[PDB]
């Protein structure tokens, strides 16, 4: 009977870190894995990709994600089956054929910038964290991280952001704050909030 505790925030928002964070002080025995909703993200066509190289796909927007995947390998966890996660490459906007193996765990958490937008996936959630982070540390974060790890430019990658990531922050991601059992801001910094939750998880189990 895995523990599913959803995860989200906006891009760079410290969602990842926050799990670790939540692992590791668990630590301080239970199984639990780190899952996260970039792993889902459609099989691009022919013509989308075409766009995506030229920055016109909107990789913000809950269609991006293979939500209809998602549900079905949330749903096996649930069940205690032992699942496949898909592997995506951010380099070329594709999903690899290589698959990572994912076996029952005691506490299984799910983290993306709208994992909580579906409301059949939402509903598998025991528990729902919500990572807070000012909007221009996560910016400087994610233009970093997107030059270093997925190899692009810096025009380009503002360009997405005001033209696509913002948008769709505001407009999909933000408003499902509201389903949150507990907000977190400053993210991993704030130890205070992560030990309750820890805590919390441990007086459920
Ligand atoms: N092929 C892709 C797929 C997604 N993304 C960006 O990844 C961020 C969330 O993980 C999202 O904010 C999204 O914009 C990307 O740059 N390229």
């Amino acid at each position: 009977e895995p523990f599913l505790i959803g995860v989200s925030g906006g891009t760079a928002s410290g969602k990842s870190s926050v799990c670790a964070k939540i692992v590791q002080l668990l630590g301080q025995q239970k199984q639990v894995v780190i899952l996260s909703q970039d792993s889902f993200y459609r099989v691009l066509t022919s013509e989308q990709k075409a766009k995506a190289l030229k920055g016109q796909f909107n990789f913000d927007h809950p269609d991006a994600f293979d939500n209809e995947l998602i549900l079905k390998t949330l749903k096996e966890i649930t069940e205690g089956k032992t699942v496949q996660i898909p592997v995506y490459d951010f380099v070329s906007h594709s999903r690899k054929e290589e698959t990572v193996t994912v076996y029952p765990a005691d506490v299984v958490l799910f983290e993306g910038i709208l994992a909580f937008y579906s409301q059949e996936v939402r509903d598998l959630f025991q528990m729902k964290l919500f990572v807070d982070t000012d909007a221009d540390t996560r910016l400087s974060r994610r233009v970093l991280r997107d030059i270093s790890e997925r190899g692009r430019d810096l025009e380009q990658i503002l360009s997405q952001y005001i033209t696509f990531v913002k948008p769709a922050f505001e407009e999909f991601c933000l408003p499902t704050k509201k389903y949150a059992d507990v907000i977190i801001p400053r993210g991993a910094d704030n130890l205070v909030a992560i030990n309750l939750i820890v805590q919390h998880i441990q007086d459920i189990l």
